[PDB]
């Protein structure tokens, strides 16, 4: 008896799916009901592995499920061809960024379409033609004419390896998100931003609805960071004023014994005392010499001057003295800040140099804070010498003194973010040109709707692309030079172009409508295809993409052109494929194990020794070599960089698409890590290879036999099959709702040694061909070819014609 053969079949079925346009999209979702599924689209910057696989096949999964039970489905894909990603890539091998694009776009459609992956092809985008980034430049100008979008000067992150600015979401840990090993450094540029603050609000608080995974909330709750703040009045002692300060901590206003002023408060001149306003004014303008950098520095000896004024604190009524220095922006709140040495360390430090008075109004739990303090405590605490506050907790006490404020007309509550506005501006060659021009007269002018898109210049100069420091535009005046649109003079075209996450901030909305020329897309489209049913991607974008997705759709939805407020109805994070790699040799000595500097330098970890329990519990093991040592083997993240990456190419043409599916699926709970394993190939193949041995051993009997019977009229092992087919049909369905499709195939390998069971003591008979009929349905989201091929044994029609079985609830009965 012949045996399961993945090669050949699987070329087959692959191009019958395509032909047949099963997974073809309607413009507009019958009244059947929708499902929107989609994955997140890749960076064409390399091959495809089975990391990115198990992403895509879990999409893979789902759509086939849901176009069988009668869904309209939308599962499409498309490039982030844009941006850092593709041109890094792109430079780093001295390619022009166009040409090594579609290479890799080439590649990976036929990665994905060798595992038996559908998608509606006619919907596929790519960000960096013009006709996708037209619309780009459309939305920017929609969010300049709605006060979204400005330019302004000062401190930014920038990455001397990608040469441009970066925002504050692609900083990981002071690193570049795309330079994991270099420092993020600061400059004084000017640049384009996106007012995202606007909906700080809205974004904290739409989040509790939202079927997202706890984790990926909390991280956006932590980064958008709301905080209760307050504005309190200080009265200037024989002065009209009372000076608006701004503070993050209400709650210890009784023990502010100081207030600063920024060198550039305009108070800090006007309030200096005559025999003071020498030095005052030197002081002030040896400030100003200084550097935006300068001045934003760390380590620097405090100084400052006493203005010769005294300001009275609002709860203890007690005089305060006046003080300008160099340690205060005038950028932070109102340029004025309350000093509390006991409880800020910057105001410590100065405190202690200069002698002002340090008073503790927060105490430590546990332990008491100890006299004198050496040093200031920061954290919650109980609130001490603070009046009527006293014994108020740190937190609720911050609630309470904005209240007493406000009621006395003393201060304001004062609601702030640690969010801070987006940095769309890059200094790079290949990305979205910011549709605004610059005039001499006129001041920074946008371009007209009509004349849109403002093509990028074909640079076919590598060399010339490459960035240097300023953007490579800034060299083609052909490109720039211009007129301006108002005045109709001479004017400059701005020469920086749209960071990566733009595109990605809306591609989902385009998928519904990919060939409008007049609109980034048709409300009316958008709205019957919205809101994702499910997105499946990497944690990784907590607070990049899923943060960024979030304000456009909110954005859009004010123009009125989206009815939903949150993009992703379901987000679903899929563990990340991690496979074994050999990180070096190493020495073992008893139940201490020696790291040479090269091995420890690859596994990134600051040990020289590690016990032999230190290396089981990190999920490593050492593995004898032929170079006559023993190496440290231990699984990580697949991915180019590790060089550990399994290719789809090689793998589908020396095993198959069905077996790598099954490998995937059937390693772990998705939402999990998994290890990509030879065991797991190797069960993969069991299964495959025992369905069809149950199906082949049968094929003649199942042919000369109907699959009608009466469910009520049977008995025996004929009834308990039909149980059994039944609990399993409502185990996977669940499953398969639940994106729990290890647990889905788990529930398939137990009725199939159900089959085998039942045929040890029946022969083949109608309720077992009706068996065979379901098994192959839901058999088709996992694996296929396979269910497919055996599905032509017997019937006519595609499984995509069949349908999902339907579920006999009293058969579960007892
Ligand atoms: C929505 C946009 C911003 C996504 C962006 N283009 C992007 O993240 N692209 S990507 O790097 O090509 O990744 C695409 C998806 O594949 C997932 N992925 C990569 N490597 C993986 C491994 N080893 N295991 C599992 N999933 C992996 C990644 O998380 C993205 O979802
Ligand atoms: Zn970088
Ligand atoms: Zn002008």
């Amino acid at each position: 008896m012949e045996k399961y053969n993945p090669h050949a079949i699987e070329a087959k079925w692959q191009r019958f799916w395509e032909e047949k346009g099963f997974m073809k999209a309607k413009d507009l979702p019958g009244g059947r009901g929708k499902q929107y599924v989609l994955v997140m689209f890749p960076y064409p910057s390399g091959d495809l592995h089975m990391g990115h696989l198990k992403n895509y096949t879990m999409g893979d999964v789902l759509a086939r499920f849901r176009r069988m039970q009668g869904y309209e489905v939308l599962h499409p894909m498309g490039w982030d061809a844009f941006g850092l990603p593709a041109e890094n890539a792109a430079l780093k091998f001295g390619v022009h960024p166009k040409d090594w694009t579609y290479a890799n776009i080439r590649q990976a459609k036929e990665s994905l379409r060798l595992m038996g992956i559908l998608y509606d092809w006619d919907r596929e985008v790519t960000t960096c033609e013009p006709e996708y980034y037209r619309w780009n430049q459309w939305i920017f100008l929609k969010m300049w004419e709605k006060g979204l979008a400005y330019r302004a000067k000062g401190l930014v992150n920038w990455c001397p390896k990608c040469q441009t600015v970066l925002a504050n979401e692609q900083v990981v840990e002071g690193r570049c998100w795309r330079h994991e090993d270099t420092p993020v450094e600061k400059r004084e540029l000017e640049q384009w931003y996106l007012r995202i603050t606007a909906y700080a609000e809205r974004l904290l608080k739409d989040l509790e609805g939202l079927n997202w995974p706890e984790k990926v909330k909390a991280m956006q709750r932590a980064w958008i960071g709301r905080s209760e703040g307050a504005e309190i009045l200080f009265p200037v002692e024989g002065k009209e004023v009372r000076i608006p300060v701004f503070t993050t901590r209400p709650d210890t206003l009784f023990g502010a014994t100081f207030l600063v002023l920024a060198p550039e408060h305009p108070l800090t001149l006007e309030l200096a005392a005559p025999e003071k306003r020498e030095e005052v004014l030197a002081y002030v303008e040896a400030a100003k010499r200084k550097t935006e950098i300068e001045r934003q520095a760390e380590g620097r000896e405090k100084t400052g001057v006493f203005l010769g004024a005294y300001a009275l604190n609002p709860a203890t009524g007690e005089r305060i003295p006046i003080w300008t220095a160099d340690y205060v922006l005038f950028g932070y709140g109102t340029g004025a800040i309350m000093a509390v040495p006991a409880h800020d360390q910057r105001d410590y430090e100065f405190a202690r140099k200069f002698g002002l008075p340090i008073k503790k109004v927060i105490e430590r739990p546990g332990e008491p804070l100890p006299e004198p303090l050496e040093r200031a405590y920061e954290e919650p605490g109980i609130m001490v010498n603070s009046g009527p506050f006293d014994g108020t907790e740190s937190e609720e006490g911050k609630r309470k003194v904005i209240a007493w404020l406000e009621e006395k007309g003393l201060g304001k509550g004062r609601v702030t973010y640690r969010l801070r506005d987006w940095l769309i501006s890059r200094q790079r060659y290949w990305g979205t040109p910011i549709p605004m021009v610059h005039c001499e007269a006129c001041g920074v002018v946008p371009v007209p709707e009509e004349e849109l898109p403002v093509l990028l210049p074909d640079l076919k100069d590598v060399e010339d692309i490459r960035p240097k420091g300023k953007s490579p535009l800034e060299a083609h005046p052909e490109f720039y030079e211009t007129t301006c649109p108002k005045c109709g003079g001479p004017a400059k075209r701005d020469t920086d172009t749209m960071d990566t996450f733009f595109d990605s901030s809306w591609y989902y909305l385009r998928y519904t409508d990919p060939h409008n020329d007049r609109l980034p897309f048709d409300p009316e489209k958008a709205n019957a295809w919205m809101p994702v049913d499910q997105y499946i991607g990497g944690v990784e974008h907590a607070v990049l993409h899923l943060l960024y997705s979030r304000f456009f759709t909110k954005f859009l939805h004010d123009l009125g052109m989206v009815k939903v407020e949150e993009p992703f109805q379901g987000l679903f994070t899929q563990g990340m494929v991690l496979a074994w790699t050999d990180f070096g040799p190493v020495e073992v000595e008893g139940s201490v194990v020696r790291l040479p500097e090269p091995t420890r330098i690859r596994l990134e970890i600051p040990e020289s020794a590690l016990s032999l329990e230190d290396v089981r519990k990190m999920g490593a093991e050492l593995r004898p070599h032929e170079d006559g040592t023993l190496h440290l083997w231990k699984p990580a993240v697949m991915s180019k960089s590790k060089g550990n990456g399994v290719m789809v190419g090689p793998f589908v043409k020396e095993q198959g698409a069905d077996i790598a599916r099954i490998t995937i699926l059937f390693a772990a709970p998705p939402e999990n890590e998994m290890v990509w394993t030879e065991e797991g190939v190797q069960g993969a193949w069991r299964f495959l290879n025992r369905i069809y041995r149950r199906v082949a051993e049968d094929r003649e009997a199942l042919l000369e036999t109907s699959g009608v019977f009466q469910a009520e009229a049977l008995e025996g092992k004929d009834r308990e099959l039909y149980g059994k087919l039944h609990e399993t049909l409502k185990k996977v369905t669940e499953d398969l709702e639940a994106l729990r499709f290890n647990t889905a195939i788990a529930a398939l390998m137990e009725f199939l040694n159900a089959l085998y069971e039942y045929r040890k003591d029946r022969p083949v008979t109608p309720v077992y061909r009706t068996a065979i009929r379901y098994y192959l349905q839901m058999l088709f989201p996992f694996a296929p070819h396979l269910a497919e091929e055996l599905w032509h044994w017997f019937w006519p029609d595609s499984l995509f014609e069949a349908g999902w079985p339907e579920l006999d609830e009293k058969a579960l009965e007892k």
